[PDB]
C-alpha cells in the first residue's frame, strides 16, 4: 500500500480539533479506496495521537516516518508543534513532505518540505481587522495562547492596527493545551474594548466566549481559523456566539451546494462513516488528503516519497472542487488564495460576506 502519516491530537484540550482532522482525512482516504484508490494501489493512513504536546509531535513523526514507509505527512496541529518539526529537522531528516499543517502561522511558508494549503493567519488578521477599523472601531483587545500561535496573533494584529495608526488597547493570555481563561475573562471584562480578537484554539475560546458574555460582556467577536464556528457555538452556546465574526479559508459546510461539501456528504454515506460529522476542521482534513492524494496520483506507480515531494512541488492550480484550487508553484504562499469574511447568523448558520 501507499501510506500515508498523520500525527495530531486525538486526546486532551485539542482532542476536538485532532479528531476532526483525522476523520476528514481517513473518510477522504476511504472514499478514495472505495472508488479504486490511485493507480490501483491502496492508500493507508496512519495516524498517532501527540496530545498537541510539542516533544510527542516531534516523536510521532519520526517514529512513524521510520516504520510506516509514509510517502507524506498530514494536518500537523499547532504552531509550536509544527515549527518544531522544522527546527528539529525532523522532516528533513525523513524528506517527508507536510501537506496542510493546520496552522496558518507565517512560519510555513518558510521551510522547503512544508506545503500550507490554507490562506494565513495574517491574512486572516488583516480582513478582519481592517473591516473592523473601516467600519469606526478604535478600541481592541486580545486573547492569546502563551506560545507561538499567540506570538503570531498579538504581532500581526499590531501589524494591521499600525497601518492605521491604531494599537491593541488590551491583551489577555492563557496556557497553551489548557482552556484556563478566567484571568483572561477577568482582564478582558474589565477593559473598555469593542471588539475582542481570539488567538485562540477551540476550547479556550469557547470557555472565554462563554464566560466573556456570561458576566455582561458586550465586545464584538472574531477570531482566526483555528477556532471552528461549529464547535464554538455547541460549546459556548449560541446565545453567546451569535454574530461571531470569522475569515473563511475554506469550503462552507453551511453551503451545502458546494462541490466540496457535496463530495464531502456523498463520501460519509458511502463509506458509512456515521461517527464523522461535517465541520469546519473536518473539510480542512478531507481537503489536505484530497491534494496529497492528487499528488501521489501524479507521481506515478510505486510513488517515493521523492517523487511526491517533487509532484506537489508541481501542483498549478488544481482544483479540489468548486474552484478551490491549489498552487505550489510558489513556495512563498499558501496553496490557496482563497478567503473570504463570514459571520455566525442568529440561529447559528456561517454566512459569507
Ligand atoms: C496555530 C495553531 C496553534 C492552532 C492549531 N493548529 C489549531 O488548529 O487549533
Ligand atoms: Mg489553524
Ligand atoms: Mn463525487
Ligand atoms: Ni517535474
Ligand atoms: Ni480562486
Amino acid at each position: 500500500d501507499i501510506s500515508v502519516i498523520q500525527s495530531l491530537p486525538l486526546s486532551g484540550s485539542q482532542a476536538v480539533t485532532g479528531r476532526a482532522l483525522n476523520a476528514g482525512a481517513r473518510l477522504y482516504f476511504d472514499w478514495l479506496n472505495l472508488n479504486g484508490g490511485i493507480n490501483g494501489e491502496t492508500i493507508r493512513l496512519v495516524a498517532r495521537d501527540d496530545e498537541q504536546k510539542i516533544e510527542q509531535t516531534v516523536r510521532n513523526v519520526r517514529d512513524m516516518a521510520r516504520v510506516d514507509n509514509p510517502v507524506a505527512l498530514l494536518t500537523v496541529v499547532g504552531t509550536a508543534n509544527v515549527e518544531a518539526l522544522m527546527r528539529e529537522g525532523v522532516l528533513a531528516e525523513a524528506r517527508l513532505p507536510l501537506v496542510g499543517p493546520a496552522t496558518g502561522a507565517s512560519s510555513m511558508t518558510t521551510d522547503p518540505l512544508v506545503f500550507p494549503i490554507k490562506a494565513s493567519y495574517q491574512q486572516e488578521i488583516d480582513k478582519m481587522i481592517t473591516a473592523l477599523v473601516t467600519i469606526g472601531v478604535t478600541r481592541i483587545g486580545v486573547l492569546y495562547q502563551e506560545d507561538a500561535l499567540g506570538k503570531e496573533a498579538i504581532t500581526g494584529v499590531e501589524r494591521t492596527l499600525k497601518a492605521h495608526a491604531l494599537a491593541i488597547t488590551a491583551m489577555a493570555s492563557y496556557p497553551r493545551n489548557t482552556a484556563n481563561v478566567g484571568p483572561a475573562v477577568d482582564k478582558l471584562l474589565a477593559a473598555d474594548v469593542q471588539a475582542i480578537f481570539l488567538g485562540a484554539t477551540a476550547e479556550p475560546a469557547a470557555q472565554f466566549v462563554r464566560q466573556y458574555r456570561a458576566r455582561g460582556g458586550e465586545a464584538q467577536l472574531l477570531g482566526l481559523s483555528s477556532i471552528d464556528p461549529g464547535i464554538l457555538q455547541k460549546v459556548a452556546g449560541l446565545d453567546a456566539v451569535r454574530g461571531y465574526s470569522l475569515a473563511l479559508v475554506m469550503p462552507n459546510p453551511g453551503k451545502s451546494v458546494n462541490p466540496v461539501i457535496r463530495e464531502f456528504n456523498r463520501a460519509r454515506a458511502a463509506v458509512g462513516a456515521k461517527d464523522v460529522d461535517l465541520s469546519f476542521r473536518a473539510v480542512e482534513g478531507f481537503v489536505a488528503a484530497k491534494v496529497l492524494a492528487e499528488a501521489i496520483r501524479r507521481a506515478g506507480p510505486k510513488p517515493t516519497r521523492e517523487q511526491v515531494r517533487h509532484a506537489l512541488t508541481e501542483l498549478r492550480d488544481y482544483d479540489v472542487g468548486g474552484g478551490f484550487t491549489v498552487d505550489f508553484t510558489d513556495r512563498s504562499r499558501p496553496g490557496s488564495h482563497y478567503i473570504e469574511l463570514g459571520v455566525v447568523g442568529p440561529n447559528g448558520l456561517v454566512i459569507q460576506e
